[PDB]
């Protein structure tokens, strides 16, 4: 049975972490998700094209160096 | 308009970043969401009266310190 969610991962492991000192182990399924939004739509085409090649590598040193 | 999502944060955040230096200015909506799960329906009632104490103060040293 799902007991609960949290927004913030480390408030659920902390109520998990707790449970398991009781002998109750409890586990999470976290689902992340960012989503990456533009105002400006005449910018929409450069933006897809930058991710395209950002997907390819994302830890390209463009990246990690920005 | 809504480019993409990511599953890992610092990897979208590495897109705006990069973005961002030149010049496309983007802003992440961030939907964080841990679900607790139970494999044991018969501690169910146990951990929710947990939860309600937990809910009440996540902070008490009682989690911190466990």
């Amino acid at each position: 049975l799902m007991i609960t969610s949290f927004a913030n991962p480390r408030v659920a492991q902390a109520f998990v972490d707790y449970m398991a000192t009781q002998g109750v182990i409890l586990t999470i399924q976290q689902h992340n998700q960012s989503d990456v939004w533009l105002a400006d739509e005449s910018q929409a085409e450069r933006v897809r094209a930058e991710l395209a090649r950002f997907l390819e590598n994302p830890a390209d040193p463009r990246y990690l160096a920005a």
